[PDB]
């Protein structure tokens, strides 16, 4: 357990380290985050960075050396006459002595402007607002109640909408106007701005368009006039400040039947049934190393069954929501959740709520956007659950009015859990090891919906849920990274399919059988295993190895997609170069080591010239038969808001994701070492004989009373 | 309650009506356990649901009970002609009339349409016993099993539907097997058709044979090929390999128990009789011994959602190398779904926390027959919020964090009619979303190994191939959203290509939401090949409060397509699985769209699905019926033996609220918790519930196994 280390994230200790010997190199002119001013050198994330495969698997396989251990840093040069970001590995951990470049991106110009925004970015636009739109003050007052100068309790806040322009290097943003108040995303104001913030002096930052329920007026200043003038036809709010605030999660309203009491909970008077050490899991046939990193979320490396490996890699790559809108913000929306810290806004895990009471709750470490390393409290969990249906049953009728026997194994899962949390929505990530061998991943969708302000016209684009509020139609589509190694690194990939043959009826032959075949099919190149939309996709996907079970068959891994997603964007148009991926449900490559990712920070605010691009990976269209290769998954859905989004979107029919599931690999059902197995059977003239292999289990137990903190803070 | 217009017959009704048709000496009633197929006897009973019009009157409107009656299945095999017709008997309680139903003029086939019985197994174990015998030492030698004194090492068959090449026919394939732990996956690589269409047994015939991949005309035939040495012959403590008992050992073993669910409250759902309310909802279920399980007069909030949802069809469709295997196509309603709801076992089926139901069914049996714990309804935590937010201040606070824990509450049966087990759900969550799910376990049908095999299946074992197929399941989903008047409509985005409104000189390519109307029921017949849009609506004309229509969306988890091609034969049986969905007008002469008969006259059934689009009906503001074809190709692999598992072997579907709440339906719940934080104090964790930390014991385990009269 040990040895899963070399997938482990960095420790507050090496974070600290990291950052100590930047900050060491006088020459970098290293300011804090915090500083309010663009014009700075910053280091604005530092996580582990892998080392390559080839050295991993020599010191997991081979006995080999431990590899070098290295982290990521990214710094912000914004204190030049060219800004630019930068990244370096810095190693070696522990004792840290060099930075080497990492990633360069030589002859591209817009790094800058690629950038995430960031906390010290955020306060200068508020400066920016709180100055452009003195003018509209008294029309603040008169329309809403709130303002951005002289405020306390009524104060208007904005959401900022990306990507930032309409070409590659502009950072251009629209702003959503809203009331700070409870739940405050689903209460904008009408007004939106567009703020070009590209000069690292924020003093040359203006607001350069203004809308304003239905039309477009040029400056605060002709809105102001229009105004005054009495020539604008304004929407006057009412005051949100008895009944709950309609954004508000507070009770209202009354079932039919009255529900008095807590509902079933689960109890572990024996404790967790698997083994976590570090970032290392063993659950009975299973053997695992997770790990969350900050810019792209949770990754499970590593994955063994029976002591042979499945995968070597699984994780979430990106996550997108792509908006149509009547209004300005509306109709530039695509976020994309890796350019936001999608691993670092791992909020606290409440216990009984968010996962069991009975499940093991970790605590993380992130440097994205601080001053210091912050802790960040229950950011993982790991769980067993009951599913609620068995593994397997089967009752064994006599067709006599009884059995021979009745036998059953209680269906039980373990799940490993984190959320993202950036701003809106609560990203539910989770992947669940069931007994036999299968892994699934899912994410599930809640929080708040991104909306805008009613007019008539939005209902093209959207679902008018309140008063003054439209939920714009959308699609969320989720990106996953599938190193599968069945059985090893070198694998094939084939499809099966039924197709019916019509033969004369063997035993009748003035008759014919129309019946099912088993077809089979292999794929030599790239090209053909990439999978749009528009294609037929093949009800068994397998990934191969050479090997064969016991009764002559390939030893396999079969993946199942669970989406309703579909192309959205034209292929080839403007900001669609930053989601090819999202093209292919599947996708398979050949591994490389320049290829480990289909995203990156820089993607989200210069979509039009990204750092990578999903479909130059098929370029190549290399050949796939006994090769190390990559299944690529795009799972989805298209989101119409509806009244019951309010104030959240619920969980239930809100999920996707895919099952990775054995498919010949092991001789018998994996299950089958399982010792919670139950059999009945008869016996003549006597109580029936209840065979067990562990005893029945009847204790009692007691969670630690619920609390919940909040912060999360450098230690 | 109301709710019992929707139950199933007690076993006081049972009896009742089974003696009202005993006392009428005239039918010559025989028990079904009598020895001949030459004899009439009640095959099944169950409750005749009446007329949706009078129904509704009795519910919404104040009006009359309907008349309570029951659906009397009779086989008269002891005449001339022999035929299968059915009764309303009735009233309940106290009948005293007898109404035949459903004639079909010019069908001829009615006797041979009929299902299998145990008499007629009986009677088909005694001619393979008597017609193998020139077989018996080439049994003992090729198996050590046999049919002659065999005691502890007998054979067994397997039969395979449907019986013969057309209507009318009644020659059934036998898969000879080892009856040991597990036999189903146990052939000896002989099969067997016999001719069992007579009434008169003694006229039953082995017609045909095979074995190891050759035909051989008669038992007597391939005993002397045998002898003459021209058969190419398979000559056939760690547990069987077809025994669930543990064997292997996990790299990291687990010695002791899971987590498991306490109730230390009691039930938050009231069940009285078959009526259940739990929050919002309230229904009314039933266990249909025919077909299985139902939900009927579906309402949150007080409003109606569904009339019924109900299972229709569960078929299994093979292909195969042997005879046997490319004869099967599996009806599942042929041999009483809803009546092999068999003893669910208290921890492992369902929570030990559960509140289990028993029924009585009359299918094929002497008297009304007690089934123990044949449902099961319970609450139960998903593991996963139902929602929840973490509200940051983006300064390493927060503003609040609210989350509700997600619970549902499950109704649950099974059926087991031979190999296969099938977990039927009915899920509520407290959003008001209802999900409709079917689990698959047990044991595979499986066929004798030869090469030839593996072109329709997979070698699982020595001797043993899984035989490609494909499951499908037909649900009727009569939706009355907010009332029995609905419309159908479908959602999809479309992309638009404008110029920038901010920056003339760009274009904007972007969602638009694109709405289509249906008004005819061959618009709403969506076929495996057509696009199935993301949104399927139906809605009703009333508005919410932001002007949009009340609807419920239904939502599709499947991997069906096209099996068999339409038109051809036996399809005539299945033309339902032409179609993911189909939306009807609501008939009194379309509830179901198979039968007990479909499995033995799939090539001329008395209910053909697609006949009811012939009329291609308005279904602008009517009685919708919506009809859901859900399924998946099980191409069988090694990790089957020695079942099928469960895990991501599920197909079913969502019905979800759209527009149909103003907000949120869940905001009434109490169990929500919302953390508040304090200046310089611990935060403020805000409940409408106390904190509860008890834990109890549940029952300890018992199961009984046996379904005997009372
Ligand atoms: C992005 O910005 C970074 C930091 O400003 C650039 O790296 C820096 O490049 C400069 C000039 O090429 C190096 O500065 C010094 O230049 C004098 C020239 O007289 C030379 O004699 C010194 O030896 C030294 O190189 C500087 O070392 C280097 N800084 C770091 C931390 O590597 C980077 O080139 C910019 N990227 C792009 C693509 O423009
Ligand atoms: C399976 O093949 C058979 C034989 O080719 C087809 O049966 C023929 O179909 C045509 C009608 O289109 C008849 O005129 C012939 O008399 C049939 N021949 C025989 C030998 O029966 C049959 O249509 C095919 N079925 C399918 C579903 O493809
Ligand atoms: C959240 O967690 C922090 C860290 O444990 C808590 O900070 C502690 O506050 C208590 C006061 O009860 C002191 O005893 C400790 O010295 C504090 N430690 C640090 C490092 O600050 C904090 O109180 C918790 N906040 C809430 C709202 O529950
Ligand atoms: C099926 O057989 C039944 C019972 O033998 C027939 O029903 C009888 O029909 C005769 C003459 O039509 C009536 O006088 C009897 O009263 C009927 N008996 C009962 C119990 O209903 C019936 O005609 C046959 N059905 C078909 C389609 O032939
Ligand atoms: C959206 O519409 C615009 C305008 O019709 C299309 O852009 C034109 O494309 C042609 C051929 O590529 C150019 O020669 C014209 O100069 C373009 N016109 C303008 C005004 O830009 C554009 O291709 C469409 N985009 C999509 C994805 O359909
Ligand atoms: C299964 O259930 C039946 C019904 O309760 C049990 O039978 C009863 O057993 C008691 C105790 O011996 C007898 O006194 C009664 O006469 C039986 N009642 C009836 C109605 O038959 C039976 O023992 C149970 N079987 C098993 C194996 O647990
Ligand atoms: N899903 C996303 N990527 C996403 C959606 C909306 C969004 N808007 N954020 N706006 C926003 C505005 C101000 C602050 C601040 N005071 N620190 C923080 C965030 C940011 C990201
Ligand atoms: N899925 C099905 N419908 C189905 C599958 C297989 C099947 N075969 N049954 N064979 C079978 C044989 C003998 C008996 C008896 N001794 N009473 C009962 C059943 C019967 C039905
Ligand atoms: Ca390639
Ligand atoms: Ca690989
Ligand atoms: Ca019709
Ligand atoms: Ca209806
Ligand atoms: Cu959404
Ligand atoms: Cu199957």
């Amino acid at each position: 357990p040990r040895k899963a280390g070399v997938f482990s994230d960095l420790s507050n200790q090496e974070l600290k380290a990291v950052h100590s010997f930047l900050w060491s190199k006088k020459e970098l002119r290293l300011q804090p985050s915090s500083t309010t001013t663009m014009a700075k050198n910053t280091v604005f994330l530092i996580e582990m960075l892998l080392p390559k495969k080839y050295h991993v698997l020599r010191f997991l396989d081979k006995g080999e050396r431990h590899p070098v251990r290295e982290a990521r840093a990214v710094i912000f040069f914004g204190d030049q006459e060219h800004p630019n970001v930068t990244e370096f590995a810095v190693g070696p951990l522990p004792g840290p002595c060099y930075m080497r470049a990492l990633s360069p991106r030589p002859g591209y110009q817009s790094s800058w402007a690629s950038r995430p925004i960031s906390t010290a970015e955020y306060a200068l636009l508020y400066h920016t607002l709180q100055e452009a739109t003195k003018p509209l003050h008294q029309f603040f007052l008169n329309t809403t109640g709130f303002s951005f100068q002289d405020c306390h309790d009524r104060c208007l806040a904005f959401t900022d909408v990306a990507p930032r322009g309409v070409a590659s290097g502009q950072r251009r943003s629209w702003l959503i106007i809203q009331r700070y108040v409870e739940g405050y995303f689903l209460h904008p104001t009408g007004l939106e701005l567009l703020v070009d913030h590209g000069s690292t002096d924020a003093g040359h930052w203006a607001v350069e368009q203004v809308w304003y329920n239905g039309k477009f007026y040029g400056s605060p200043e002709e809105l102001a006039r229009k105004y005054a003038d009495g020539e604008v036809d304004v929407v006057v709010l009412e005051d949100p400040l008895e009944p709950p605030l309609f954004s508000s999660h507070k009770p209202r309203g009354d079932f039919p039947s009255p529900i008095h009491v807590s509902g079933p909970r689960l109890v572990q008077p024996h404790g967790p049934r698997f083994r976590l050490e570090g970032n290392a899991v063993l659950y009975g046939g299973w053997s695992f190393a997770f790990r969350l990193r900050s810019s792209s979320g949770l990754q499970v490396l590593n994955v063994h069954f029976g002591g042979e490996r499945i995968a070597y890699e699984v994780s979430v790559q990106e996550a997108v929501a792509l908006y149509g809108g009547h209004t300005p913000a509306g109709m530039q929306t695509k976020y994309l959740d890796v350019g936001w810290g999608l691993g670092s806004v791992t909020h606290e895990l409440a216990p009984g709520i968010d996962c069991p009471e009975t499940a093991t709750f970790l605590d993380t470490f992130h440097y994205y956007d601080a001053d210091d390393p912050v802790h960040y409290p229950r950011a993982l969990c790991l769980f067993e659950m009951p599913t609620g249906v068995p593994l397997r049953r089967h009752f064994n009728s006599n067709f006599k009015g009884g059995f021979n026997f009745y036998a059953g194994l209680k269906g039980q899962v373990l799940v490993l859990r984190t959320t993202s949390t950036v701003y809106n929505y609560d990203y539910i990530w989770d992947f669940i090891f069931y007994p036999n061998g299968v892994m699934e991943a899912k994410m599930h969708a809640t929080g708040y919906v991104h909306a805008t302000f009613y007019t008539p016209e939005g209902l093209r684009h959207g679902t008018r849920l309140h008063t003054h509020l439209i939920g714009n139609i959308h699609t969320h589509l989720v990106h996953y990274r599938v190193d599968l190694d069945v059985a090893g690194t070198k694998n094939s990939f084939q499809t099966l399919q039924m197709k019916l043959e019509n033969i004369t009826n063997p035993w009748s032959p003035r008759h014919r059988v129309v019946q099912p075949t088993l077809e089979q099919t292999q794929y030599s190149w790239e090209r053909q295993a990439a999978f749009r939309f528009k294609r037929k996709l093949p009800k068994y996907l397998l990934f191969t190895s050479p090997q064969e079970n016991p009764w002559g068959h390939k030893r396999s891994y079969r993946l199942q997609i669970h989406s309703m997603a579909d192309q959205v964007l034209p292929p080839g148009w403007q900001e669609e170069q930053a989601i090819t991926w999202a093209r292919y449900p599947l996708a398979v490559t050949k591994y490389r080591e320049s290829e480990l990712c289909s995203s990156s920070i820089y993607h989200q605010n210069d979509p039009w010239d990204p750092p990578v691009v999903f479909e130059q990976f098929l370029h190549n269209n290399e050949n796939i038969e006994n090769e190390d290769l990559v299944a690529w998954v795009t799972v989805g859905f298209l989101h119409i808001p509806h009244s019951e989004d309010i104030p959240n979107t619920a969980t239930p029919g809100n999920s996707v994701g895919f099952l990775l599931r054995p498919f010949n690999f092991f001789p018998e059902d994996p299950s089958l070492a399982s010792r919670d197995t139950v059999i009945v059977w008869p016996r003549d003239n006597g109580p029936n004989y209840v065979q067990r292999w562990i005893p029945e289990d009847r204790d009692c137990s007691m969670p630690p009373p619920f609390s919940y903190n909040g912060t999360y803070r450098p230690v």
